[PDB]
């Protein structure tokens, strides 16, 4: 499929930087071939590549080896549809449920044929599909709604029909749980039901804040379960209503974060650092608006993961040094 070509020579260091910027593509094998690398890549360009790596490359198509199954059969079977939208072959997996992702036009019975499929090629005890919070189509197995989802050794009640919640981000969540050292304060901007907070449990003090009430619900549910009622406090508003400070800020709200910059310069002390989520088809814009609003430096950046063909969800950490 589509690979990085690489001189071998950079082998480990671009498989390594790839690999943190969710790109690598392990369904495949990574092949050399005289004294180049092929490393299979997911959906990526040129350009911001270039803002992650500084040796020169290129991408490029090529069969390679792979490193029952759904994927694999509805590939084919519906590959007419699926060819054209209708049905994609990327699903979540949340606790307990599977939502596929078909963007019905499909007919119905279709639709609780592949629902079926899945439910099952993939361990789990219900499927849904859907259409933010979106409402949600059953198509197999049990239709609760309500499940827990295990990840970085916690765990999370989540009610996929209530709140919105990504098991995709599980890496990037671990990445901000290691750096969170014990004297911090963090302030979770968009909590949902909690992910990061439960995540930055190595903090003295943790606000999980959300206007959604049944997120909130959640939240405090998952509190208790992990037992964490003494370090982190729930927090029913719109986030702009609230006064709070602390040395870690979460932004995790990609497409808006940008509009709330200021509230976020307001929480954070001097010194501390706001982890800023936002959508891109590179690192500039960001961190133009972080420049232009207050003296800071990047700590670590990374590619999440892909929202649209040279758009991507990206993470900054931004220390702020003076306001
Ligand atoms: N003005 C606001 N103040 C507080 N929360 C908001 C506001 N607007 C949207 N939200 C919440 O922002 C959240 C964005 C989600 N990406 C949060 C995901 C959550 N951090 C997780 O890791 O699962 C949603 O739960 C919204 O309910
Ligand atoms: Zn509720
Ligand atoms: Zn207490
Ligand atoms: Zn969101
Ligand atoms: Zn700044």
């Amino acid at each position: 499929p589509l690979c990085l070509k690489i001189n071998k020579k950079h082998g480990e260091q671009t498989r390594r930087i790839l690999i943190e910027n969710n790109l690598l593509n392990k369904d495949y094998k990574i092949t050399s071939e005289g004294n180049y690398l092929y490393l299979p890549i997911k959906d990526v360009d040129e350009d911001i590549l270039k803002s992650i790596l500084n040796i020169e490359f290129e991408l490029v198509d090529k069969e390679l080896e792979e490193k029952p199954s759904f994927r694999e059969i509805i590939s084919k079977k519906y590959r007419k549809e699926i060819d054209e939208g209708l049905i994609s072959l990327s699903y979540d997996v949340v606790g307990d449920l599977v939502i596929l992702q078909i963007s019905d036009e499909v007919d119905e019975k279709i639709r609780k044929e592949i629902g079926e499929l899945a439910y099952k090629l993939i361990p789990c005890k219900g499927v849904f599909r859907r259409k933010r919070v979106r409402e949600l189509e059953h198509l197999a197995g049990e239709n609760r709604t309500l499940t827990i989802h295990k990840e970085n050794g916690y765990r999370l009640w989540v009610d996929i029909a209530k709140v919105y919640f990504s098991p995709r981000l599980g890496g990037e969540r671990a990445r901000i749980m290691k750096k969170v050292s014990l004297n911090d304060v963090v302030v979770d901007m968009f909590a949902g039901v909690g992910p990061f907070s439960i995540a930055c449990k190595n903090a003295k003090k943790i606000y999980a804040i959300d206007i959604n009430p049944h997120a909130i619900e959640l939240l405090k549910k998952n509190i208790k379960l992990n037992k964490l009622e003494h370090k982190i406090i729930p927090i029913l508003s719109d986030v702009r209503e609230v006064d709070v400070k602390g040395n870690r800020v979460i932004m995790n709200l990609p497409k808006f974060a940008h509009k709330f910059i200021d509230k976020a310069l307001d929480i954070v002390e001097e010194g501390g650092v706001i982890h800023y989520y936002t959508i891109g088809k590179d690192f500039d814009k960001a961190i133009k608006l972080f420049e232009k609003k207050c003296d800071c430096e990047v700590l670590e950046k990374r590619i999440v993961k892909s929202y649209a063909p040279r758009e991507y969800i990206l993470a900054l950490d931004f220390k702020i040094n003076k306001k």
